[PDB]
């Protein structure tokens, strides 16, 4: 109660992630979980066509948004934690004012299921990626398709923006991770290596230097996308036959977070490439983590054997 009545070789960190709560209500998998970037909220998608708002901190169930006429497969929250973007098997996707659950534009153009999308930083763009091949970017205000890029010769797995929304990366089962010009829509960049297997996922690092890809031959990677050249190589989980989103999680200690077909949430040091934690609980495939914002909360959804939410807390 007093800072003076207080009393004062390095040993490697391990985090210590406890299962704090477990959030049910979904009547089918769950496909995407993230957190609003003001850390109050995570939302849900589900293939039971539904979105659900959860307390961030308590797990506590706040709403339900539908609309979407078919399952969704991600969802995504705006800069400014007021607006969602949802991809769903409908071919569409929806722009959702979150405070009221009302759809406020849907985006339609798409000739097949819309996979994965995202806002740019600045939140007047969402980018998006479908089963038809193709990645759109959109005006969030006016909800028109301003570009449709021929990104691929299979389905859109993942589609992400950069820190200052100037390049977008694009990955496909096509085994290609390709880097895009927001402005021109301009291949800049695609990224290959022999071995070449489906590529799953894709996500800028923070800073935007480096790319971490998800390959369904079990196995995720570090590129830095300048250098055009594989840092790091992050394996022991299960990943053959789902897009299972991956994280660089920053609050605490520097981690690699995914999920896995062994139904187990992977955490691995970004450096040494060892796992460091396995987080166990789930029932069926962890299709998806997030991690909180500013603190050391880990998100994890689980498909249709399962159809919870865990949140997950460490010291570090
Ligand atoms: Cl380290």
């Amino acid at each position: 109660e007093a800072a003076r009545a207080q009393p004062t070789k390095p040993t490697p960190v391990k985090p210590n992630y406890a299962l704090k709560f477990t959030l049910a209500g979904h009547t089918k998998a769950v496909s995407s979980v993230k957190f609003s970037p003001n850390g109050e909220w995570l939302a849900s998608s589900s293939a039971d066509k539904l979105i659900k708002i959860w307390g961030a901190y308590d797990g506590k169930f706040e709403k339900t948004i539908s609309g979407h006429k078919l399952g969704i497969s991600d969802v995504a929250w705006s800069s400014d934690s007021n607006l969602l973007v949802s991809a769903s098997d409908d071919k569409t996707l929806k722009i959702w004012d979150v405070s009221s659950g009302k759809c406020l534009k849907t985006l339609k153009g798409h000739s097949n299921y819309v996979f994965c999308c995202n806002f740019n930083p600045q939140s007047n763009l969402i980018v998006s990626g479908s089963f038809d091949e193709s990645v759109r970017i959109w005006d969030v205000k006016t909800g028109k398709c301003l570009k449709t890029l021929p990104a691929h010769s299979d389905p859109v797995s993942a589609v992400h923006f950069n820190r200052d929304g100037s390049l977008i990366v694009s990955s496909s089962y096509d085994g290609l991770c390709r880097i895009w010009d927001t402005a021109s829509g301009q291949c800049l960049k695609t990224l290959i290596d022999d071995d070449n297997p489906p590529v799953s996922f894709v996500k800028f690092s923070p800073n935007g230097k480096y790319i971490l890809a998800a390959t369904l031959d079990n196995t995720l990677k570090l590129w830095d996308y300048s250098k055009g050249k594989c840092l790091k190589t992050y394996t022991g989980h299960k990943n053959e036959k789902y897009c299972i989103f991956a994280n660089f999680s920053v609050t605490g200690g520097k981690w690699i977070v995914s999920g896995s077909e062994d139904n187990l949430v992977y955490i691995w040091n970004l450096q040494t490439k060892e796992i460091v934690q396995k987080l166990q609980g789930h029932t069926d495939v962890v299709i998806s983590t997030a991690c909180h914002p500013t603190e050391n909360i880990i998100a994890s959804a689980a498909l249709e054997n399962d159809k919870t939410i865990k949140l997950w807390k460490s010291d570090c």
